[PDB]
Parts: C-alpha cells; sequence; structure tokens
C-alpha cells in the first residue's frame, strides 16, 4: 500500500547522448501527449495512497509515468531513442494490465497511444 521510490531520471555514470531522434521524441512525441486533454492522470508516478489503490505496486513492477520520461528527456538521461520508447509503451501496457476495459483510465490512455504511434510513424533517420 506504500508507494515505491519513483523510477531513477539521473545518473552521472550511465552514458548519454543527445540524438535527433531523442530530441525529436522531446519536441514532438513528449510535448505532443503532455499535452492532450487525457495526459494529466499519466504525468506523475501513480500515488497509490492518494488514489488508494493498495494493490497497485503488487501488480505493476516495472512503473512508468510521462513525468519520469519528460524528466529523462530533459536530463538527457537515455542512449538512444529504443529506450525512450519502451518507457512509453511500459506506461501504456501498466495502464492494460493494472486496469479494466473500457475504464475511462484506459480510454485515456488508447488515445494517448495512437497518437504517440502516429508520431513514432514519422521518427526521424538517424543523423
Ligand atoms: C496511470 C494510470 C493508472 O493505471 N492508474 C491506476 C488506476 C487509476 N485510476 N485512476 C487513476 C488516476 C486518475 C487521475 C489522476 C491520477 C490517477 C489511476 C492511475
Amino acid at each position: 500500500s506504500m508507494n515505491p521510490p519513483p523510477p531513477e531520471t539521473s545518473n552521472p555514470n550511465k552514458p548519454k547522448r543527445q540524438t535527433n531522434q531523442l530530441q525529436y521524441l522531446l519536441r514532438v512525441v513528449l510535448k505532443t501527449l503532455w499535452k492532450h486533454q487525457f495526459a494529466w492522470p499519466f504525468q506523475q508516478p501513480v500515488d497509490a495512497v492518494k488514489l488508494n489503490l493498495p494493490d497497485y505496486y503488487k501488480i505493476i513492477k516495472t512503473p512508468m509515468d510521462m513525468g519520469t520520461i519528460k524528466k529523462r528527456l530533459e536530463n538527457n538521461y537515455y542512449w538512444n531513442a529504443q529506450e525512450c520508447i519502451q518507457d512509453f509503451n511500459t506506461m501504456f501496457t501498466n495502464c492494460y494490465i493494472y486496469n479494466k476495459p473500457g475504464d475511462d483510465i484506459v480510454l485515456m490512455a488508447e488515445a494517448l497511444e495512437k497518437l504517440f504511434l502516429q508520431k513514432i510513424n514519422e521518427l526521424p533517420t538517424e543523423e
């Protein structure tokens, strides 16, 4: 029923890059999803205490959210676009795992995911 530490957003010994694909992930993909009317439940880690979801972190062992992703991108945490793409996919999958089909939260994730897929379809070729 307690919240775990959030995912890491800083690690000085992890090697980093700033690639055109990663810049796209921040400037197009994250920015597009973040501004959406359905973004709000996804803009920070799940607060299992506030939401009274004491089983959330029993079920979800690889938590991810766009606040974390935003921090990672702004802090140049990633080596490659795949890492960041995996984070978005983890976030969506967690939602689908934890919740029931047709719940509001699932409809919200599905809308965000549709947009995500459309933007990733146009991920620029690496420079
Ligand atoms: C991040 C989406 C998720 O799976 N959550 C667990 C189930 C759930 N129900 N309601 C929410 C939620 C709504 C608004 C703000 C934060 C979380 C959530 C968060």
